[PDB]
């Protein structure tokens, strides 16, 4: 059982620093809830070097393993720094009562690799262009410990 996917778009304006993330969709999630699905949510994280900056999230969608969310969040990052950054973006299981676990997680930016560095780096060489780009989930044991 894989973890998912995830399709998020990636916009940055260097004269304003802004960078904009829209959180689209994800497909495929594992199943969380015992007996049912999941009740995914996403949180969109401004890291560097080893530290949380800045937090966002989604609303929470209801028994389902295919969300849709088309939710837009901005951070300001000037162009002297947008470089430097990475933004992490996690899928979650709302519980009621508990820790909301993670399903998975992937970043974008500084140190990152394979589609996520081709995402960030699209985004980088196109100003002002919102570029969509899906990513495959990754466990967050492996991705934190790239990000610590
Ligand atoms: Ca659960
Ligand atoms: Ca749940
Ligand atoms: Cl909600
Ligand atoms: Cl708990
Ligand atoms: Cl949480
Ligand atoms: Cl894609």
């Amino acid at each position: 059982e894989k973890l998912g996917d995830i399709c998020f778009s990636l916009r940055y304006v260097p004269t304003a620093g802004k960078l904009t993330v829209v959180i689209l969709e994800a497909k495929n999630l594992k199943k969380m809830d015992v007996g049912g699905l999941s009740d995914p949510f996403v949180k969109i994280h401004l890291m560097q070097n080893g530290k949380r900056l800045k937090k966002k999230k989604t609303t929470i969608k209801k028994n389902t393993l295919n969300p849709y969310y088309n939710e837009s969040f901005s951070f300001e990052v000037p162009f002297e720094q947008i470089q430097k950054v990475q933004v992490v973006v996690t899928v979650l299981d709302y519980d009621k009562i508990g820790k909301n676990d993670a399903i998975g997680k992937v970043f974008v930016g500084y140190n990152s690799t394979g589609a996520e560095l081709r995402h960030w780096s699209d985004m980088l060489a196109n100003p002002r262009r919102p570029i969509a780009q899906w990513h495959t989930l990754q466990v967050e044991e492996e991705v934190d410990a790239m990000l610590a």
